[PDB]
């Protein structure tokens, strides 16, 4: 089970990177260089790396440092291969986004949070990115009357609206991903599932800009089913990029490995993404727990992999095994897939069999064999098949 | 604290009429005739009532005996002053529906459901309902292979874009109104939240015609804020009816009477219909507790309309105190009101002072003030301004 | 993987027998005989069968009616060499009840209840059964001024040392074990959690005469950690039945069947359970989905055991590993066994090498290993070792 | 509503010195000095202050830095008339403590925190607390093979015991209480609620010795409700001390200031500690949100207060009203406090009125009247009585 840079798996610079400090809790870890960063990765087979410009460029730095971490970065790029297919901004760490980055409530925030975008998108675009991810994570409240959500809408519109313009008036060939999550560190967040951000597209001036970045302990923080949610997006055209990891419930963002969390909810993941052809990276925005040190950084890294590989086997055997195959059909899977009425609205009121002579109780008696089917899902899952 | 008929109060006939009947108990009160519902509710004050079609028509009746029923309801609507404002399809209590009624894996099954929902639109446009809500409570799934979700929404705009074919060559003056819930009876449903259901619908073929009913206890079992989620509702144009109730945090859907459960977000929500001039009914979908005999019934309705209106009046004393438009100024929701880059964004680009010349420091030191802003609304919902 | 009664598989007559009513929905099956299920279930390989007094005898019979269900219940026993391991108390179902049965407010429903419950107490333990179970479902409350809490615990107290008082007096060997649930179908439910009902059960009068009886879904429903749970209730000595099921989170509870939902604490439950010699009945407590026919209901009974005995083998091969045996010890699992100070208190006090003299930082920059342990035992979960 | 010192309204020096770095973001306010926050804090009518060891005395200082920092925080207490009711010991900040401090798997961390928690009573019994809190936030684990439950517990019982041998043999009046919470910094705590806390305290050698001190929101990161499990503590006689605050649902430990999250769950847990004459502080453990300037600090804390005493005053205007105390009857409360069954059980056996010849569909029909009750205690939370 062994990944190539083929599989398309990427990692943040933020991941491998996280020193392990909690809101209990002081780093474990010391800080890495994204060089090493870089190298390491390579070395177990990713496809590339992404960042937040201030994990590649120290917040506040000169003109002249700028370049050279740039410089030096771009120069880990050449010696392995790597691609940086997505960036995105940090407006989340430093005390002036507190009450948000787009829409804090001072509207000097959220020209300088604009410009602070900006500036990064020109950097994405010159290392190759091709999909530039917004995370609102400060944009929210802890009370009610602190948030008019309907201005803040219109705030986060126009915000949206100004990048929109500038990646056209610049000619750039980048799109934007919007990144859900319900809550943490704000008490509520703004756009706080899929679903939300969807709806939230629709409302833009230039809607086929801007898709999703659903990440899979977000929706969980919600309860909601993560492969309906990438069902939903795919359906929408939506899918521009995904984060992969693992989250146990409702609770604090975990962000464990890929893999841990709800291991059957990974399973029908990967069959989803597979089935529907989906070919963008495949990245992990996960944490190595800070119980680690640097060996187990790399392990929990290569775990995330290996756990994609080994469904992503057991997903492609089980579409394919004939009894499976017989089993859809039992459940009438095929029959969701056709029209409920191509022959139109008239011959649906014409058709008598529809209702004035439909015999309910034998349509009710037919058994959906649905746990059949889920158990050789289960045994193909487990290696029993 | 009185309700009048102007304050557009309205209740199912299932919520009064709930005979307690829970997955582990048997009915502990008897059936109430909906002539009898009507009677009442117009005396404690209500505006009108809505139905499900096997609410007001028992289920399997002869087109005589649907005629006998439909005449003495609209008997009582005319002895009372009560209107029907809005109706909906029982697509869930039959054991045909147990995969569902618009996305059901068999076809004929799809095509019962939708000659069910047309015959009771029909109806409803005859008692005068301006809005036909969808519940699609049983849509979804317990097992990943059971329903492959692209597919379900596809039959899913299938049905609704032949709803609303129907309508407009009907002439008819209605628009549908999707009343999502997260989960229960099913392990997940098809388009579990307002932002599911508010992007869905800008996939259909005629999207004018469709809005939400968000209803408070089921954003609430995903943990979600509700009074956010009706903003997004509105700032979108399509919040058509809601759904009013209480409910304690995540766990099965309660019913709870509105004003019980998570009573902040209960005023928090007043304050927004109240400020945002929505004009649409006031609809209680609640289950008055089976502890209780008619009497209880009756009380719990009361206090439905009761909580209303205490929440009503202090949201209201809320926004007018002076020292309240104080704060909200120190806490600058004035400026989250005005356009971030007006100057549009080639000056936001040249402009120094929202970069380059940016005090980021002076900027973070500034306080919110969003807790004395919080505490005030506090001492007004509990009175003590 | 075939089951056989030396696996001690127990199911409740209520599990097959669920006929598909839910809060939403007409029932989808037919009721089935007791002798029949009795009958499928030895032959799937089941070594049991458990009952609540109503599922057996229908509520109302006379003693000449309930001698002939019984007689055909013990025929049907002896035909199949089938156990009763268990049985409990329908102190839910009827309307009565609907303020509780043990901590009801009307004192003559409480009499009832303990009467009702020492009628089945007896024939418990005629048809040898070493285990009586109280699930208090519907003990509780929706509102905060409707049960005072200590009176009612002092009533639950009384309730369970009277029945114990009842078993000692007639010399029966039998144990109750006490079965939590945080909510449903009250708002919350007394003794909500396997800790509550252990801490509970030491106020007892004669405490060796109660455990608990945790069900996976139930402790799920609160969030908490169910392999955690049962290493609590080991450790109390406390353990004595054990509710084996699937549920996805915190929502209703489902009872779906077991391996289903949260499958790695599936596995983590077997490993506890095996390797703590847990010798007594593997009891499923699940509800066949009511999308199945008789068929279906087969299957998901099967697929319990199934999927007990492969995470059985799956487990098994995890512990017997060299690997994971260097792993464990990497990761100090064996120091965790060993005493913190039996050297006694004096001597940690004197130790200088327990403070004045011990390196924080070397301590500090051990790696713990979990993360590569986890994802050996991931391997072994899938069979990829 | 203002405060007096004999309200006995205490916070820790970590709540308003909280600086606002949460996972994601930066420190937003200066550090306090101890000295000042005692000087606030009595200003503003509380009556003592709390402290971790390492809140009081920064990690690492001599023992000549060790003695001026307690002597310039006596003087502060002398200079005020504040007292200092509880201390605890930070076991969750340095690295050191990673994977736990009492069930750590490296032996020789466990004994370290044994030796920082003993000489840390040996200064609160110095200072004059009555209360030592164990909050064991690191004591858990994010994988299911990286912590054996069973000797983990053997670990913390150990620990617990070799305490209570240290306090026995000084001859010091200082008791312990745990303080529970189910997850978060790790994925899953041992002990994770009140019931769990209880029950391991009747295993402790000298169970006298140990109580809770219960904190809203962790019980509610469990969806538990606060008031039932401060009454089942109440009832075993082991509330030794309780943290108050505010919390809205299943998500990250919020500590908002008291009275905010759930206001009804805060109006019921003022009742209850008010009507069974709890005597302990009334202690306050909150973060004020890194949105607010110190202005804002110390708006939050006198909130915390102002809301207890509205409520307290709530509370006791609803249990004084003749209305409420005729609805407590209608609801047979009274009824709840009158054995079952004092007559005994030879004489429950032969009463027929109890079984035999109980009319039990009378008594169903009887209604609770709860819906009654609640509103009037929710009219006079809103003051609306
Ligand atoms: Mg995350
Ligand atoms: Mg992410
Ligand atoms: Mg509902
Ligand atoms: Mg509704
Ligand atoms: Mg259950
Ligand atoms: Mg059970
Ligand atoms: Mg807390
Ligand atoms: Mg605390």
């Amino acid at each position: 089970y062994q990944p190539t840079p083929e599989d398309r798996f990427t990692f943040g610079l933020w991941t491998v990177g996280w020193q392990g400090r909690d809101p209990f809790g002081d780093a474990t870890r010391r800080a890495l260089d994204p060089v090493e960063s870089v190298r390491r990765l390579a070395e177990l087979g990713a496809h590339g790396v992404t960042f937040h410009d201030d994990d590649l460029i120290p917040f506040g730095s000169s003109d002249s440092e700028r370049e050279e971490h740039v410089k030096r970065f771009r120069q880990a790029l050449d010696d392995t291969g790597m691609k940086v297919p997505m960036a995105t901004t940090n407006l989340f760490t430093h005390p002036v986004f507190k009450d948000g980055g787009f829409t804090a409530n001072d509207r000097d925030v959220r020209r300088y949070a604009l410009r602070k975008t900006i500036r990064n998108i020109d950097l994405a675009v010159e290392l190759g990115a091709e999909t530039y991810v917004a995370w609102g994570g400060r944009e929210g409240a802890e009370s009610g009357g602190a948030k008019d959500v309907r201005d803040a809408l219109d705030r986060m519109k126009e915000a949206f609206d100004l990048l929109g313009e500038y990646v056209t008036s610049q000619g750039y060939d980048i799109r934007f991903a919007i990144e859900p999550k319900p809550n943490e560190p704000r008490g509520d967040i703004l756009l706080p599932t899929v679903g939300h951000a969807l709806a939230f597209i629709e409302r833009l001036e230039r809607p086929e800009l801007y898709g999703v970045n659903p990440e899979v302990g977000h929706e969980q923080m919600a309860g909601l089913n993560f492969p309906h949610g990438i069902a939903q997006a795919l359906w929408a055209g939506k899918l521009f990029h995904i984060d992969l990891n693992g989250q146990n419930g409702i609770k604090y963002d975990q962000d464990l490995r890929f893999g841990a969390g709800d291991l059957r909810a990974a399973f029908w993941l990967v069959d989803l993404l597979e089935s529907a052809g989906y070919s963008g990276p495949r990245h992990f925005d996960f944490k190595p727990p800070r119980t680690e040190d640097f060996d187990g950084v790399w392990a929990s890294a290569a775990g995330c992999m290996r756990n994609y590989l080994i469904l992503k086997e057991r997903a492609a055997a089980f579409r394919a095994d004939p009894e499976v195959q017989e089993a859809l059909r039992a459940s009438r899977l095929d029959e969701l897939a056709r029209p409920t009425a191509a022959d139109g609205l008239q011959a649906l009121l014409d058709d008598r069999s529809a209702f004035e002579e439909f015999d309910v109780d034998a349509a009710a008696a037919r058994g959906m064999a649905f746990e059949r089917l889920d158990q050789l899902a289960m045994d193909h899952l487990l290696g029993a098949r």
